[PDB]
């Protein structure tokens, strides 16, 4: 069929995905529905169906899908009741503030036989798709270490995102993105996690963190998120066992230096490089989307990866609190002390 | 004329270098060298340095007022505290000693002899290094609280006996010294806790880098890093601060500096593309939300080492480089190898 999809959360990332859906073959957005009036005001200006209530949505048999792009502690019971109701789901990042709401999702949308997708569409980002390259190609050689860094000097926007009510702060925002990216490309179990956060700005949420990952097969990673950064750090820095990686920018400026375990290094016998075309990743989220509701087409967002990153985001919380090294993803759920 | 003669005791790399070093200084020359390699004493002689056969031929001249120790990191207690029992004061090569328990000892003999053992942590003097010492204390971006501080580089572990754990080998003893030197000297708070990691990327028995993030009991937070693998660089010195941000890419000093203005809070920057998403956030700001500086001219630290090492000697002035802090600086040593072997997180 030509599936329909209704927005719910016409905010910033709401209005966006309608470019984004409309984008995919056999993909359209049916309506929309916002709990305040000039959401809804502008998105019939659009001429986009308004919705009375988000019950309305769920009752309209026309509907094949909802996407939620709510702030973060409404996701789980929109997610919840849409699947129900019979509704297919993709959900903005992060799609639960806890792993266990994650699992319980997942128990209804296998029950009622309906599909749930996290929108990690940042797996598609050109910076990241070369570094999969060259770790996948063996471009530097073994990659066992990686740096990824965002950096900014806005603070954090909007209103919801400075509380913790909301599942606001940096490691929700962004960090989910870092850290998706990070296990997507590394298959290796997480052996160790450090980490702090930054409360330079005052708020009770995070502005930002970095965290020292530990594959059990030795790979190390830093991932960091920062608002309060005038200058930036490179986006990616990346070590082989032959070559070292930078990516400067979003504009993937950068390069690849290679000597002419390690051979003893020698800075006189040095050759540099371009860096190389991105890999790979197709088709885009949404068509990927479709094939799966039709049964063509495996999930390239499983929700056993989304699963482990909120695990690593507990583990991460975990850590920069009782500022201990800890030694496993698992654990970390609180529900029996 | 007052002279005080120092004795170079190890004449390789630094002990040959430390020649015109301790020659340059008011009221000290150095009287000659003693190596334990034949080899190395001819060498000295080649330079027309007088030469010593024994170490205990050195430390029973009377004419012997001081000695430098520039040999590998094992011997340094041996050696210090042999020519404090001797009457002579001691100029050690950092790391001075393997172990903070050691350089107790050290601080216990020449108290008792009533002479003076100074490290001789030069680094402290580096030219970025004062850069930042200035920005911290004329809070040119407001108050620092997160510093970064790297040595990257591609040559390996240099030599020889640094290659070996028996020699207190490796990079955390070699330039991490240096670098936790100038952070302890630079902040005035207590260790709170440290977690590191170790390279062994070359395979040696001892570390080619490692990386260490400590907290103090004041908030500041740090990041420390020395490496021998990397092809590419990343700046010498990152620091952050409650009105600005700062950055040395390199021993040519270049950088700038970040901050602030007060048109920031009402102004809004214009969206990127970033990836596969617009972002407002992580967009740069405004043109009228921020100033760029120059880095400022070097804090002063007056005198040279040796000056004040003579100035120490002649009790006119108080030692720049005090055993207290390079005791600090061996246990955060310490720290931080229990932190990486044992995969935790040090307190204290
Ligand atoms: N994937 C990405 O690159 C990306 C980018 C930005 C935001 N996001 C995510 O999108 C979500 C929303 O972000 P945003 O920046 O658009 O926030 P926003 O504040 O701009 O939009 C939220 C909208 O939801 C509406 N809303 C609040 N509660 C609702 C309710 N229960 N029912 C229906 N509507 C409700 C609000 O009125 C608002 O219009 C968050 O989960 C965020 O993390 C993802
Ligand atoms: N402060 C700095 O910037 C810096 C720079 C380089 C080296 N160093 C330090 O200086 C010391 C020596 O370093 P190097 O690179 O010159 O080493 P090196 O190998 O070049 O020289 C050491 C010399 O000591 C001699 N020696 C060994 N055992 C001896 C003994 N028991 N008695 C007398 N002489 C002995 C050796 O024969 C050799 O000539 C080390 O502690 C090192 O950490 C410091
Ligand atoms: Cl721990
Ligand atoms: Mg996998
Ligand atoms: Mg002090």
């Amino acid at each position: 069929k030509k599936y329909q999809l209704v927005i719910v959360g016409y905010g910033g990332m709401g209005s966006y995905h309608v470019t984004l859906a409309s984008a995919a073959d056999n993909l359209e957005v049916h309506g929309v529905f916002d709990i305040l009036a000039e959401k809804r005001e502008a998105a019939a200006q659009k001429g986009l169906k308004i919705y009375e209530s988000y019950e309305a949505v769920l009752a309209d048999e026309k509907v094949d899908a909802v996407l939620i792009a709510t702030p973060n502690d409404s996701h789980k019971e929109l997610a919840i009741s849409a699947l129900e109701a019979g509704k297919h789901v993709v959900c903005e990042k992060p799609v639960t503030m806890t792993s266990e709401d994650l699992l319980a999702i997942m128990d209804v949308a296998k029950r009622v036989n309906k599909h749930f997708m996290v929108h990690q569409n940042r797996r598609w980002d050109e910076d990241f798709l070369i570094i999969k390259e060259m770790f996948e190609q063996k471009t530097i050689g073994e990659m066992f270490h990686l740096e990824s860094r965002v950096h900014g000097a806005n603070g954090i926007p909007g209103d919801w995102r400075h509380l913790k009510a909301h599942g606001g702060g940096m490691v929700l925002d962004w960090g989910v993105h870092l850290l998706d990216q990070l296990l997507f490309l590394v298959d290796s179990n997480v052996k160790s996690v450090s980490a702090n956060l930054s409360f330079a700005l005052g708020d009770e949420v995070d502005d930002g963190f970095v965290t020292f990952i530990t594959f059990e097969n030795g790979i190390t990673a830093q991932i960091e998120v920062g608002t309060t950064n005038f200058i930036k750090l490179p986006r990616w820095y990346v070590k082989g066992t032959e070559g070292t990686g930078i990516i400067h920018d979003w504009d993937l400026s950068g390069e690849i230096v290679k000597p002419t375990t390690m051979a003893p290094p020698s800075e006189e016998a040095t050759n540099t490089l371009s860096l190389p075309a991105p890999a790979k990743l197709a088709p885009s989220f949404y068509n990927n989307f479709v094939d799966v509701l039709n049964n063509t087409s495996e999930p390239i967002v499983q929700n056993e990866e989304v699963y482990q990153v909120l695990k690593l985001i507990e583990a991460i919380f975990e850590a920069a609190e009782t500022n201990r090294t800890v030694h496993s993803i698992e654990g970390h759920h609180h529900h029996h002390h």
